[PDB]
């Protein structure tokens, strides 16, 4: 960190939902997306380099696998909280993971350098970004599943909104600048696709703390700007990982805070592979030719669905490359 | 760290063999050694700060558990290289541990920390020690069961002295300090127990390349001084771990090195609880009272050994609360 005196400017860089290690439609086609993942992560890193940012926002789901992640995996991710390190102080707030050790890991880490901070706790944190600006973290990660199989949603309900509420009090004794991070799902969210066969946490966007000057989420796939007021962004995640994210918008945001002034942010487009699901009435020949030119022009992944039985079909997928699932 | 200019010293401590999260004999009456083993360690530390060391060198079996170590296991060696690092750099030579992801974790660490050098390779590594002093690091870590289950006793024994010859050859473009690191077993310890359940190294202690300055090992549990030049100490474990090591000598070592002069050292006592076997023909009232008066005495524990059959043994275990084992 510099110690340029204390500015009135913050340049950040937020970004979330790696999911790095994932192997997409394993049970069709098993299509590696490290290298397309890899791709946009380092457009991210090039372009915060470009841009000179002041700190680095990481709101979790970062690798895919909850439990088990690959060694190749968590190579990706610690190569590059390395390379993100090296432009500007960052902050971690992790997603819901699945063993214990990641809290002391992360306390460890945080603890022995200055550029890396985990936030594993609704206890806020105060940082100094690459100018020396001081910045207040609320994080507000996933709970517990302990907590949740209390099964009564009403305190349940009441011990998040009770956590949410000493994070607006802190936020108030901020500094230079307050920050909110949280890893779940805002309520009401429009064309929310559901649960991936796990219990999610449900906030209402209002009762996020109005006081703090930019709220950094993650967890949802897709870009998306909450509110304005205070300022809430999912940067969604840099690939699109299964089918239903077609129309995503992928990749991270630049955040500039002044002081008095309102925020400005800029999307950063991963430029991720497509996504297409061709619907056919009937499998015939008609729509055979139809189904092999469009993969043959088409840069991404392609799914075909269709109703009517064809009989055995043709080996579609055996011949064409980029035809992953026929369901 | 200091920059002294022309400095000729470098006083290291060099402890191993912490076997944290262990619990013994678990099929009698399970004792957990962490208090003592704690104790042991809080004992290292106040002396490496009471003499200012310039280094620390760990030499591997920190945690007993080499699969899935306790989180009580993991915060307890991540508490105690965090006080290290605080007092001097840590040079860090983990023992044969299974999970792959360590050598993830400390390279990752190794980059961020100037404090911290895990060496996981036969690739030497130079430091900076406390007080400017640089120190180039021999390292020769335990290998892999995939190397080793080339079976063919001949080429791997080969590839152990190549290593060897090459550690040799790097050591000799040394700067100001040259430190061999190894987690194995000397060939014909006197006085050596056997495999505890596992393929072991055995390296003869000639083939250590002469020209280093100390040759810090670990992998035994006992201290042992195998040679005068190079100096070659295995510092021993810090508690007894099972019967067996009623006569150990048990701590540290505090080693000063001095260009041109000789090497000097001093053990540091770790002060253990004692171990004690008693051994019966046959359990009679006369060894019944024996066992009784010597068990309330001893601030160790007891293990009772006896093999003709002396009927229903009274609860002498539920009487007396440092008889661990009868066998
Ligand atoms: C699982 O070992 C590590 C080590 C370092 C960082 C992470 C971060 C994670 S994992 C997840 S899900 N979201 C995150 O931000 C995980
Ligand atoms: C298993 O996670 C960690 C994390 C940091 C250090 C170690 C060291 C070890 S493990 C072993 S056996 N000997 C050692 O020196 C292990």
């Amino acid at each position: 960190h510099h110690h340029v005196i204390n500015l009135k400017e913050l340049k950040i860089l937020h970004t979330s939902d790696w999911h790095l290690g994932v192997t997409s439609w394993t049970s069709s086609r098993p299509v590696d997306r490290r290298e397309e993942l890899k791709k946009a992560l380092d457009k991210v890193v090039e372009e915060a380099e470009k841009r000179e940012v002041d700190l680095i926002l990481l709101t979790g789901d970062l690798l895919h696998s909850r439990n088990n992640p690959s060694v190749v995996a968590l190579h990706d991710l610690l190569d590059y909280l390395k390379r993100m390190m090296r432009t500007a102080p960052v902050v971690v707030l992790p997603g819901n993971h699945d063993w214990k050790g990641l809290k002391l890991f992360g306390n460890f880490v945080t603890s022995i350098s200055s550029d890396i901070t985990f936030v594993m706790s609704f206890e806020p944190v105060d940082v100094e970004a690459k100018r020396g600006q001081k910045v207040r973290i609320l994080p507000f990660p996933y709970p517990d599943e302990s907590e949740a199989l209390r099964k009564n949603e009403g305190d349940f309900r009441f011990f998040l909104e009770s956590r949410l509420n000493k994070l607006y009090e802190e936020a108030l004794k901020k500094e230079d600048f307050a920050i909110f991070m949280g890893h779940f799902t805002v309520e009401g969210l429009a064309g929310y696709a559901g649960i991936e066969q796990g219990r999610e946490i449900i906030i209402n966007r209002a009762l996020i703390p109005s006081v703090v000057d930019y709220a950094a989420l993650g967890h949802i796939h897709s870009f998306r700007e909450i509110q304005k007021q205070p300022l809430t962004i999912y940067p969604g995640s840099l690939i699109r990982i299964d089918f239903g994210e077609e129309a995503d918008e992928k990749g991270a945001v630049f955040v500039e805070l002044k002081r008095g002034e309102p925020p400005r942010y800029e999307r950063i487009d991963a430029s991720p592979l497509p996504l297409k699901t061709l619907y056919y009435k009937k499998i015939d020949t008609s729509a055979l030719k139809s189904i092999r030119d469009f993969c043959r022009n088409f840069p991404g992944y392609v799914r075909v669905v269709y109703e009517e039985d064809s009989g055995i079909l043709p080996d579609l997928m055996g011949e064409i490359d980029n035809l992953v699932k026929i369901e």
